[PDB]
C-alpha cells in the first residue's frame, strides 16, 4: 500500500523522501546518509550514462581508470608527494600522467573520461568526469561548449528538465580555471536554483603547475590548454522534483525502467496480455505485466502510479469483448480506448507526447519562476515569491559577497536564505546604454541570473 | 622505440611487465604498485562488459549499486553479503517477489600486494558481481550454469581464451555456499592453473543466516535458494598471457581498440599528399564496414618504428601503402599473430580484412586450445605427479574426493617440490610449489569400473584436474 501522503507544495522534503522510498528507488539502512540504488533509479542512470557515453565516444573521448581519492607558486614547483598532500584532488592524480604522456603536438588532443562511484539522496554517489588537453585555446573552448550542449541534451532531451546555459561568476567558477560554463535548473516548490552540470575551461593554469608542455610544428615548446567537466547523479534528483506530483513519481518515458504496465482484470485474458506484451516489446517498448494474485486492481494502480510509469494498460472482459484496451497516462489523467492493432504506434506517439508535455510544462514553470528586475528593492519580494531574479550586474566580485551577506541579513521574516549568482546566461537580453548595476550603481555589464540555491 | 626485450618463455614476469607497460595499456603511478588503466585496456574491458551486460539483461538481471561501509580476488573490502542480504531479507516477502536477480559493475583500488601483478594478483581491479534468490534450488542451479556459460563465452568468444568448466573441491569452494562452479585457465609459460571466473550455488545457508524467507502459494514460510557470481579484470591479464609472444601483445580482433592500423610509407617530399589522402579515404571506406581504423601519419618515426610500436600494442592487422602500392591499386596487409603478409586490392579491402580478422580470432583460439590440451596429462598413480609438475603441466587424475587427502597432497607436493635454493642470473617471481585441485571438470572423461584413487587407493569417484595454481 505504498501511497504518498505528504503534499508536494506543502511538505516538500517529506514528499521527496516518500517518493524516492515508496517507489522502490532507494533503500536506507541505520548508518547516516548511506543508501542503496535499486534498479528503478539505476535504470535511469544507465540510460543517461549510455547517452552521454556514446555522445562522447563520437567526440573521440576514451574511457579509463585512474586511482582517485575518497595555491599558485608552492603547489607547482614542489614534488608530487607534496602536491598530493596539498591538493588531494583528481587533477593532482591525473595531470602528472598527462605531463608524462604529452610530448609532441601529435599527442594532442588528449581526451579522457571516467565514470566513478564512492544528507538527502541524489542531492548530496555515482558521477562522471572528463579531462582534455589541446594545442590551442579555441579547440578547448569548442570542446567545452560541445560538452555543455551534451549536458543540455542530457537534461532536456532525456530527463525533460529545461536548463539554462550560462557562465559562472568569478566567485562561483572553478578555483584554478580561467572560465566555467554551467547549466542551471529551477525548483519552484522552494524557489531555488540548482547546478545541473558544469564544464570548465582550465586553459594553461594547470599546465603551468605540472609542466604539461608540447612541441608544436615549428618546434616551439608551448603549454597545453586543458578543460574539465563532470556530471553527477543529481540529474536524477532534479528529474524527480520537476515532474512528480501528489500521487508520487512521474518518470519521462525516455528513461523509464518499464514504460507501460499491463494490468489484468479478474482465463484467456492472461494469454492475450502476454501476446500484447510480446507485440509491444518488439517496438522498443519496455513492458511489465503485473499479474499479482491477491492484489486488487486499484492497489496495482496506486503502486505503478507511485513508481511513476508513464502509461498503464487495462484489459478486462468488456475490453476483451469490444476489441479495445484502456490506456491511461501518468502526467495527466487522460484515458484512451484504443484498438489492439493500433496499439504500438499510437502508444509510442503518446510516449513522445508525454515527454514533450513534461518538458514544455517544466519550461513554462521555469519562465514563470524568473523576474526581470532593475533595482535592488525588488529582490526581497521576488525571493519571497519563490522566484529567481535576472538583473544587470557589473560583475564585481566584492558586490556578489555584499549581496549575499545582505540578503542573508534581510532574512528577518522567519538550509540557507541568501541569494547568490546562479549564472550569467549565454542568451543575453539587450542591454541599454546607460543601464546601471542593480546593487552598486556602477555601469552594468551583463544580465545575471541570481537566486537562492542548493 | 619501446621494444619488448625479454623472452616470454624465459623471463615471464619481466615479459608481462614490459608488455603491459610498453603497449600503453597501463601506467605505474608510485612505488607501491598503484597504476592507471589506460584506454588501450579499458576498451577491452568495455567490450567484455557490454557483452556480459547485454547478455544478463536478457536473463532478467537488473543493475544496481551497493556502497561499502571463494569470491576470487575479494579477500579484502567490507564484504558484499553483509550489506546486500539484509536488504534482500527486507525485500523478499512472498513467491511473487521471486526470482530476484541483481548485478553491479564496480571498481576498487586498495593497498597493493607484496610482489603484485596488475590485471592478475592485485588489490586494484574492476569487476562485476551478481546475486540471485529463487524459490527452488533447481532454478537457482540453472541460473548458476547459465552464468557459467556466459563466462565461457566471455573468455572464448570475446578473448579467445579456452577455459575448463568444473566444480571446486570441498576445500577449495566457497565455504558458505553449497557448491561452487568455476572456469579454469592454464598458463603454459609457468605451467599454472588460474581461476578465470566463478559462479556459486549458495543454497539456503545465507538464507538461514540473514533470515531471507518467503511465503509460498499455500502459506508456508520457506527459505530462498541464493546464487552469486563475479568476474574481474583478471580476464584481461589472462588474455595478455595467452596470446602474447616475444614481440609483445596480440589482442583478438573482437576486443581490439584498433583493428587495422594504416601506415603510409613516405620517403622524401614527393608524392606525399596523394598517399595521405588515399590512406584517409581507405580509412573512411573501412570504417563504413564497422572496422576500427587508425592512421599513423607521424613523420618523426620511420615505418619500422611504427611496425614495432603497433606490434607491441597488439594491433592484429597493419596496412602498408607505399607509392608502388598507390600505382598498383593494392595494399600490403600484415597480420600480427603469424606475420604472414597479403596483397589485397582496394575494392577487396573491407571483405578480405573482415575475413582475416575472423581467421586470426579463430586461430588465436585454436592454438591456445591446443596448448591447453598439451598441458594436461592424464595419470593413474601418484609417482606420475612430480614429473608432470616439473614439465610445467597440469594433471587429470581419478580421485575419491576425500577432503583430508587434498591437504595431504598439497603438503606432499610442497615437500617434493625441492630446488628451492638456486636462482641463477635471472630471478623471477617465486610462487608456492604445492599442487591443489583446480576443478572437477564437467566434461568428465569416462571412468572404467574399479578405478582406484591415484593417491589414497580408495575407489575413485571422478576425474579431477590438479596443478600448481595462482
Amino acid at each position: 500500500g505504498a501511497m504518498v501522503t505528504a503534499k508536494k507544495d506543502e511538505n516538500f522534503s517529506e514528499w521527496y523522501t516518500q517518493a524516492i522510498v515508496r517507489s522502490e528507488m532507494i533503500e536506507y539502512y541505520d548508518i547516516s546518509g548511506c543508501y542503496i540504488m535499486r534498479p528503478w533509479a539505476f535504470h535511469i542512470w544507465e540510460k543517461v550514462q549510455r547517452f552521454f557515453d556514446d555522445e562522447i565516444k563520437k567526440m573521440g573521448v576514451e574511457n579509463s581508470y585512474f586511482p582517485m581519492f575518497v595555491w599558485v607558486t608552492h603547489y607547482g614547483d614542489s614534488p608530487l608527494p607534496e602536491k598530493i598532500a596539498i591538493r588531494p584532488t583528481s587533477e593532482t592524480i591525473m595531470y602528472p600522467a598527462y605531463a608524462k604522456w604529452i610530448r609532441s603536438h601529435r599527442d594532442l588532443p588528449l581526451k579522457l573520461n571516467q565514470w566513478c562511484s564512492v544528507p538527502t539522496p541524489f542531492l548530496r554517489f555515482l558521477w562522471q568526469e572528463g579531462h582534455t588537453a589541446h594545442a590551442t585555446e579555441e579547440e578547448a573552448w569548442e570542446l567545452v561548449l560541445d560538452i555543455l550542449e551534451l549536458y543540455r541534451r542530457w537534461y532536456e532531451e532525456c530527463l525533460a528538465v529545461p536548463v539554462i546555459k550560462g557562465e559562472k561568476s568569478e566567485g562561483e567558477k572553478f578555483a584554478g580555471g580561467k572560465k566555467t560554463t554551467t547549466v542551471e535548473a529551477f525548483i519552484p516548490e522552494n524557489g531555488r536554483g540548482i547546478q545541473a552540470a558544469t564544464s570548465h575551461l582550465l586553459g594553461t593554469n594547470f599546465a603551468k603547475m605540472f609542466e604539461i608542455e608540447f612541441e608544436d610544428e615549428e618546434g616551439h615548446k608551448r603549454l597545453v590548454h586543458q578543460t574539465s567537466w563532470g556530471c553527477t547523479t543529481r540529474s536524477l534528483g532534479v528529474m524527480i522534483m520537476t515532474h512528480g506530483d501528489d500521487k508520487g513519481l512521474v518518470i519521462p518515458p525516455r528513461v523509464a525502467s518499464v514504460q507501460v504496465v499491463i494490468i489484468p482484470i479478474l482465463g484467456e485474458i492472461l494469454g492475450k496480455c502476454r501476446e500484447l506484451k510480446t507485440m509491444l516489446e518488439k517496438a522498443d517498448i519496455r513492458v511489465r505485466i503485473d499479474d499479482r494474485s491477491n492484489y486488487t486492481p486499484g492497489w496495482k494502480y496506486n503502486h505503478w502510479e507511485v513508481k511513476g510509469v508513464p502509461l498503464r494498460l487495462e484489459l478486462g472482459p468488456k475490453d476483451l469483448a469490444k476489441g479495445t484496451a484502456r490506456v491511461v497516462r501518468r502526467d495527466t489523467g487522460e484515458a484512451y480506448q484504443i484498438s489492439w492493432a493500433d496499439l504500438a504506434p499510437k502508444l509510442l506517439e503518446l510516449m513522445e507526447g508525454i515527454q514533450r508535455s513534461l518538458f514544455e510544462k517544466a519550461k513554462a514553470r521555469l519562465h514563470e519562476g524568473i523576474e526581470k528586475i532593475s533595482t535592488f528593492d525588488e529582490v526581497m519580494p521576488a525571493l519571497n515569491r519563490k522566484h529567481l531574479v535576472l538583473a544587470p550586474w557589473c560583475e564585481d566580485p566584492e558586490s556578489e559577497e555584499q549581496i549575499k551577506k545582505e540578503t542573508q541579513k534581510l532574512s528577518e521574516i522567519q538550509m540557507t536564505g541568501a541569494m547568490k549568482t546562479l549564472c550569467i546566461p549565454f542568451d543575453q537580453p539587450p542591454m541599454p546604454e546607460g543601464t546601471k548595476c542593480f546593487y552598486t550603481g556602477k555601469p552594468a555589464k551583463r544580465w545575471t541570473l541570481w537566486g537562492r540555491s542548493y
